[PDB]
């Protein structure tokens, strides 16, 4: 049976059926032309005796047209597309998730142009920083479509030999990690929604440490005393966000993170896909309120993180995630009030653009918003999550760089230049008009 074509969103082929032949034979018609057996084996490329024992233009040898898959883009979309086995059955990715449907053309949400850009830049960043692995997710904030999803290391699905187990993992969907400072905008959304905090309110975070029993909350950058809420985000102050969290209570923060999908089911029927964990306590301990607020008290995937930022970018409205091309966009759910989402967007723009901010995440020609983070796995993950253009957001992106060995001090900000280059390239390919012109 001829398997359905898989294409990218523009009709580019990603998985195609090619005809193969099971040269079958009954052990009774062949047995009438034994003198022809050696000649068969010689053309077939098998040993005479092995073939003769196996049986025990040739009579009894007939063709049966069978099918097999090939992947025109190879390693570039290996994890999203996946592959079929010898018997042409979906064994990984979309091939497995849409197996019944395929065994009818299926258009993915992936834009192969953005996929080649993301793959290349993620690969270059891994080589420059001496990193072990990486992942990069690009989402259309208006449609919920996954426009690019790349993982490094990757494999060639057309050449499945000497494969390393590391290359097979769909990291963007299966690797669970603590998002760290990238979840502070959700902690800020709870603070703003509480009615107790405004962006201009000040928190005293000096000396960049805060003692809670035998536990010590520490900021990475410790040159601060009074910080407003934008400053807490710019400086990644774990101390500052913990004090806000003690004032608003962990329950308000847990609700926002739950609503944006952190540690929750994305709704995608993608095989292997992880959920991570968003803890919930009857009575929250002081240290867990703080660790939740600064991103160490939960575990998420890169897809959930991009999805959460896509909701923030889309004025607090969450559009369901999709791995297939979206023609009719679903209604979406208001997860953060639009006024709060709008204020948090403004602060995240300042994180990238303000003096002392993440300047390497700046996108030439556009206003961009985002937040960097480190995930302490010594070993760590460098993270960057953001969206652009900040005035009418179109794309949300998450960059994950695992164990950058060549990064010294400022190692945690290794993901920010990748976001800049991939965001600039994606917006230009998408013909997005610049919103930052002097």
């Amino acid at each position: 049976a001829h398997r359905g074509l898989i294409t990218d969103r523009n009709g580019e082929p990603l998985a195609v059926s090619t005809p193969v032949t099971t040269l079958w034979a009954n052990p009774k018609e062949l047995m009438t032309a034994k003198e022809r057996w050696p000649q068969l084996a010689a053309a077939l490329g098998q040993d005479t005796k092995l073939f003769a024992d196996r049986i025990e233009k040739v009579p009894g040898v007939y063709s049966i047209e069978e099918f097999r898959r090939f992947y025109p883009a190879g390693e570039v979309v290996a994890h999203a597309v996946g592959f079929t086995d010898v018997d042409d059955r979906g064994r990984e990715g979309i091939e497995l998730a849409f197996d019944e449907w395929l065994a009818k053309t299926l258009a993915l949400s992936i834009d192969l142009r953005l996929q080649y850009l993301a793959h290349r830049e993620l690969r270059n960043a891994l080589l420059e920083n001496g990193a072990k692995a990486g992942s990069l997710v690009i989402m259309d904030v208006k449609t919920g479509e996954i426009l690019a999803m790349t993982n490094q290391p990757t494999y060639n699905p057309n050449n499945r030999r000497n494969l390393q187990p590391a290359a097979m993992r769909n990291r963007a969907m299966i690797d669970v990690f603590e998002p760290g400072s990238t979840v502070k905008p959700f902690s800020m959304s709870a603070a703003l929604a509480s009615g107790r905090w405004k962006p201009s309110d000040i928190v005293d975070v000096y000396p960049g440490t805060l003692q809670i029993g035998r536990y010590t909350i520490r900021d990475v950058s410790r040159n601060s005393r009074q910080l407003d809420l934008t400053g807490i985000l710019i400086k990644s102050s774990n101390v500052g966000i913990s004090k806000i969290a003690f004032d608003i209570g962990a329950e308000s923060i847990y609700s926002v993170m739950q609503q944006v999908g952190l540690g929750q089911d994305t709704g995608l029927g993608f095989p292997g896909e992880r959920v991570g964990n968003l803890p919930n306590h009857r009575k929250w301990p002081k240290a867990e309120t703080a660790t939740l607020a600064y991103g160490y008290g939960l575990s998420v995937t890169a897809i959930q993180l991009a999805h959460a930022y896509a909701a923030l970018a889309n004025d607090g409205k969450s559009v369901p995630l999709s791995m297939t091309r979206v023609d009719r966009v679903p209604d979406g759910v208001q997860v953060i009030s639009p006024e709060v989402a709008s204020t948090v967007q403004g602060m995240l723009q300042q994180v990238v653009e303000a003096q002392g901010g993440v300047f390497r995440a700046q996108v030439p020609g556009y206003h961009a918003a985002g937040k960097s983070g480190t995930a302490r796995k010594n070993a760590y993950r460098s993270l960057f999550a953001g969206f652009a253009p900040a005035t009418d957001p179109r794309i949300a992106m998450v960059v994950v760089i695992d164990e950058p060995s060549k990064a010294g001090y400022f190692g945690g900000l290794v993901s920010a230049p990748v976001f800049s280059k991939v965001m600039a390239g994606a917006l230009r390919l998408m013909n997005v008009p610049p919103d930052n012109l002097p």
